[PDB]
């Protein structure tokens, strides 16, 4: 069984072209017995990413207050799945902007456990 952290790092995280979520949602098994409709990729260093859990404390969309919220905009990479899309036939819009991140942290250290939104 993956951790709640280590299922963020593979989901979300791509420290460093149309086609890139096409890849990546494969890659990273976001498309196995469905294809996740939505997904966030941070190309910053997983150490300013894991800095994120002691800066701005902001609530959670589900309710939670465990949610912060990155002092600066990072790069990122939106991947939406577009109309054509048909499990087991995925396909995703790539959209690079940068953006503020809201991610939920836990455990000791307290590290990111789920991607909430961009700002
Ligand atoms: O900007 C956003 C907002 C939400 N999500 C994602 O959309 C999904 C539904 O909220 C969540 O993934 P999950 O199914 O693993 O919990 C969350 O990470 C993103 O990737 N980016
Ligand atoms: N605010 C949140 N805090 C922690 N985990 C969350 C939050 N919203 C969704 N999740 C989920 O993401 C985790 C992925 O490991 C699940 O364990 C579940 O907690």
């Amino acid at each position: 069984k993956e951790s709640a952290a280590a299922k963020f790092e593979r989901q979300h995280m791509d420290s460093g072209s149309s086609n890139y979520c096409n890849l990546m949602m494969c890659c990273r098994k976001m498309t196995q017995g469905k294809c996740k409709p939505v997904n966030t990729f941070v190309h910053e260093s997983l150490a300013d990413v894991k800095a994120v859990c002691s800066q701005k404390k902001v609530t959670c969309k589900n309710g939670q207050t465990n949610c912060y919220q990155s002092k600066s905009t990072m790069r990122i990479t939106d991947c939406r799945e577009t109309g054509s899309s048909k499990y087991p036939n995925c396909a995703y819009k790539t959209t690079q902007v940068e953006k503020h991140i809201i991610v939920a942290c836990g455990g000791k250290p307290s590290v990111p456990v789920h991607f909430d939104a961009s700002v």
